[PDB]
Formats: structure tokens, C-alpha cells, sequence
């Protein structure tokens, strides 16, 4: 998880407890995005991260969720107008 631009209640966590809370500097430090921190919020967090490629451009919305954070066994989340719909926590 990680600072993501998105304003919606989001369901149980998606893989790994989601910091979105506490620090994710902790946590995100393992996941690989580094890109994010000083982040302390609920199930809810508005900002952008230094991406470049074209969809990845915003965080992990993008496809890393759907990657690993949401299978699609059970995929299910809320988000606003974002690329496609794939949040983390």
C-alpha cells in the first residue's frame, strides 16, 4: 500500500496489512515504494506518486494492486475516477 489519489471505503486489506494508517514508510520500505511517505490516514488517502510509465503514472491503482493486492478470485474495492480500479489497503 501506499499514498494513492483516490477519495472511497475500501474493503478488508488486500494482501499485507496495509500502513495506510500508521507510517507506510515502515512498511512500503519492504514493498518497494518508496515514492510514498509521511502518510497516516484510514481507509482513505488522496496524493500522487513519482511514477513515469503511462498507466503506473499515479501509484499502484494502476495494476500493481490487481497484480498481487487484488486476485482475481475475489477482487472487489471502492476508488474514484482513477485509471482503471485497483487500490491497495
Amino acid at each position: 500500500a501506499g499514498m494513492k489519489t483516490i477519495e472511497l471505503h475500501i474493503t478488508l486489506q488486500p494482501q499485507v496489512l496495509d500502513t495506510q494508517g500508521q507510517t507506510l514508510t515502515r512498511a512500503v520500505h519492504d514493498l518497494g515504494y518508496a515514492q510514498v511517505n509521511d502518510i497516516r490516514v484510514g481507509k482513505v488517502l488522496y496524493m500522487t506518486v513519482d511514477e513515469v510509465s503511462d498507466e503506473k503514472v499515479h501509484n499502484i491503482i494502476t495494476t500493481l494492486s490487481e497484480k498481487l493486492f487484488a486476485n482475481t478470485v475475489i477482487e472487489e474495492y471502492s476508488y474514484k475516477v482513477l485509471d482503471d480500479e485497483k487500490e491497495n489497503a
